[PDB]
């Protein structure tokens, strides 16, 4: 109940929304259920939780400080605003984002990588990322773990989750609900905070 007492944890969740024209947009889909589930469990563990969310149909848990955004750019600005004052950042979006160049046949431009940015300006914070691949899961998750300067990468297929920690340890899980996975993740984070 007090496992993460006083720990500031920032979580990103949901999809990003990129405009094409005033009445059209594209969506890099991400459910948001996982992020919102982690946020709820984190609160119950006594953590100070900040949730940066894209457009979802979900309602944030009580006591969760939530910022609703749409674009990947706004999500970036929101995370940077809090990054100095947090202990843990959990990026719950395995999808790399793309964005149209104009706001009026559709030219796409590269968006700024959130996890890469946080890794470059990282001080003492812990970076947790996600990954969802159908091939070379271990190789990709490990590559992302080292490239983005992260502490743990959560790999996906109710969920079947394998976690890859920075120290080299690998933890596979059976079929669990999102809330169960959330607990296992926050358990791992709790330990990394003690290692420091």
């Amino acid at each position: 109940s007090n496992a993460l007492q006083g720990k500031r944890i920032l979580i990103t969740a949901g999809p990003t929304r990129e405009k094409i024209d005033p009445v059209r947009f594209m969506t890099n889909f991400s459910s948001g259920k996982m992020g919102y589930a982690i946020a709820e469990v984190a609160v119950n563990l006594g953590a100070e939780v900040i949730l940066v969310s894209g457009p979802t149909a979900l309602n944030p848990p009580l006591h969760v400080t939530t910022v609703q955004v749409e674009s990947a750019q706004d999500m970036l600005e929101a995370v940077i605003q809090h990054y100095q004052n947090v202990d843990v950042v959990i990026k719950t979006a395995a999808v790399a984002d793309y964005r149209p160049k104009y706001v009026h046949v559709i030219e796409l431009e590269r968006t700024v990588d959130i996890l890469k940015t946080l890794g470059e300006m990282k001080d003492k914070q812990l970076l947790i990322g996600f990954a969802a691949e159908t091939t070379n899961v271990e190789e990709y998750a490990t590559k992302k773990l080292r490239e983005k300067n992260a502490n743990m990468i959560v790999a996906n297929d109710t969920n079947i989750v394998t976690m890859y920690r920075k120290d080299g340890e690998v933890i596979e899980l059976p079929l669990l609900t999102k809330k169960e996975v959330a607990r296992e993740i926050l358990k791992q984070i709790e330990m990394m905070l003690e290692d420091d």
